[PDB]
């Protein structure tokens, strides 16, 4: 026999309720604007899939943002620009306000509002355990409010966290990979990076939903609160999992893998072995412990599980211990 199915535990059918329209972005017709509307400033970062710009719009003189798109399937470009439409003006999801069709490399220039970074790299060394359970909770609302809408993200990561931090602002960016989760839906297992891949991914199981999220969110907090980055930090896919094993322990993998009757890549007979599962305090040290704290370790706990279906949901962490602070000052 084959795998057993899942399902969402959380907005499993709200794209089913949705007009076919809202999800089907093979059927997307973009709206272009005037590419002359923008000059570029100078160019701020690039990757596989893009470059990204500083531009001016000189019709209203505004600082934007442009993400020239290298050359990619146009369905994917449909995916990410009908994600970022149907996301725009929810809480910390970057704001798409425009697309272009670049006239250089004749492809889609992506333009974003404008939002002041400063690199997660500078930050997260200055970051005091108040901030990291705010901008946590920040990034919890972006979270809860794309899978409210059927989508997930599936490239949780620093890179694709900017937060202005003199104005206490956060956006989540890079859409590129999110998909919409349809229930049954068996999906692509090669996404996200990999210190943030969760184990549904790296054992190759393809009906997976918003809660591969959560593992990434959970992997962000543990190298946030103990000051190691990356915290699992494999050599590849398959070291990945035993980077993982190391510290979740094997026997709770093994009952993953019985549980969804998965069947395991033999190649990770002879490297996975026999783990116990870890305590977080030997994570603990002098220079991380004013970031570490029953609270934290709780909540990470509570979201760094094999099993998919038992992590928290976005909405369940808003309401842990860790963030009632925050929440008592946010209101
Ligand atoms: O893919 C996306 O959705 C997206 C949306 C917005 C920005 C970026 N990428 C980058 N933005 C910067 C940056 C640095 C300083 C000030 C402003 N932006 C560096 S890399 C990507």
């Amino acid at each position: 026999s084959g795998p057993v199915p899942s399902r969402a535990r959380v907005y499993t059918d709200v794209n089913t309720h949705r007009p076919r329209e809202y999800w089907d972005y093979e059927s997307h017709v973009v709206e272009w604007g005037n590419q002359d509307d923008y000059q570029l400033v100078r160019k701020l970062g690039r990757g596989k899939y893009s470059e990204v710009f500083e531009a001016i719009n000189i019709t209203n003189n505004e600082k934007v943002v442009v993400k020239i798109l290298k050359p990619v399937k146009k369905k994917k470009i449909k995916r990410e620009i009908k994600i970022l439409e149907n996301l725009r003006g929810g809480p910390n999801i970057i704001t798409l306000a425009d697309i272009v069709k670049d006239p250089v490399s004749r492809t889609p220039a992506l333009v974003f509002e404008h939002v002041n970074n400063t690199d997660f790299k500078q930050l997260y060394q200055t970051l005091t355990d108040y901030d990291i359970r705010f901008y946590m909770y920040e990034i919890l609302k972006a979270l809860d409010y794309c899978h409210s809408m059927g989508i997930m993200h599936r490239d949780v990561k620093p890179h694709n966290v900017m937060i202005d931090h003199e104005h206490r602002k956060l956006r989540l960016i890079d859409w590129g990979l999110a998909e919409f989760y349809h229930p049954g839906q068996e999906y692509n297992v090669r996404v996200a990076s990999r210190y943030f891949k969760g184990p549904e991914l790296l054992v190759d199981y393809q009906m997976y939903d918003y809660s591969l999220d959560m593992w990434s969110l959970g992997c962000m907090l543990a190298s946030m609160i103990f000051r190691k980055e990356p915290f699992f930090h494999g050599h590849d896919n398959y070291d990945q999992l035993v980077r993982i094993a190391k510290v979740l322990g094997t026997e709770d993998l093994y009952d993953y893998i019985d549980k969804y009757n998965i069947e395991l890549d033999p190649r990770f007979n002879d490297i996975l072995g026999r783990h116990s599962r870890k305590r977080w305090e030997r994570f603990v040290h002098s220079e991380n412990q004013h970031l570490v704290s029953p609270e934290a370790l709780d909540f990470l706990d509570k979201l760094l599980r094999y099993d998919h279906q038992s992590r928290l949901t976005a909405r369940e962490a808003m309401e842990h211990p860790y963030f009632y602070t925050v929440v008592k000052d946010q209101a």
